[PDB]
């Protein structure tokens, strides 16, 4: 479990790759995969869909027990669900929705969840459907992680984009 390869190392704990999340989940069997979330865990597009997709949609039928039972989450804040066949466990965590005018302080409470796990494989929270610019929220996980996070970026030209606006920001 937890085989990560083929990263590039930003900081002492945060690493990034050029891959899409569910086949690094298939390789690396991680002990947390995480999932971009909205507070009814209505797993939509992004990798919300594709990881309920890789599990033949149990991550819904799981979501939709979980709120049944304790409601929606709030934005910012977490819940730890199965896995499934993905990983161990699925860390479904709710950055704020920008495009509906969301606190986006609330990515740094985002982050804050990945505190709570040794390692995590994850996406950049709040970098797509939900309207955040990628390197603010890449600038938050550096700067809120403490743990060790393996961050997938499917996209080339975004990757490319990422590491450079890194590499700027770190040398200021
Ligand atoms: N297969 C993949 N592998 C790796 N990276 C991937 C990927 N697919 C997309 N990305 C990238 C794009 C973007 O850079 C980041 C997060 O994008 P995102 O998934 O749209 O998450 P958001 O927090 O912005 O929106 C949350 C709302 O949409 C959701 O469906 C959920 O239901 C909620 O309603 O990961």
């Amino acid at each position: 479990v937890n085989s990560f390869s083929g990263y590039l190392k930003l900081t002492d704990n945060v690493y990034i790759k050029n891959a899409d999340i569910v086949e690094e989940a298939k390789k690396v069997k991680p002990t947390v995969v995480v999932n971009a979330a909205n507070v009814y865990l209505k797993h939509g597009g992004g990798v919300a869909g594709a990881l309920n997709k890789a599990t033949n949609n149990a991550m819904q039928v799981e979501s939709d027990d979980y709120i049944a039972t304790n409601g929606p989450l709030k934005v910012g804040g977490s819940c730890v669900l199965s896995g499934h066949n993905l990983a161990k466990h699925c860390l479904h965590v709710v950055g704020p929705n920008v495009n509906k005018g969301e606190d986006i302080q609330l990515l740094k409470s985002a982050y804050e969840n990945f505190n709570q796990h040794e390692v995590l494989l994850a996406p950049l929270l709040s970098a797509g459907i939900f309207g955040a610019d990628p390197i603010h929220s890449l600038r938050v996980c550096v700067d809120t992680v403490r743990t060790n996070v393996y961050l997938a970026v499917f996209d080339k030209n975004l990757y490319d984009k990422l590491v450079s606006s890194f590499l700027e920001m770190k040398s200021e």
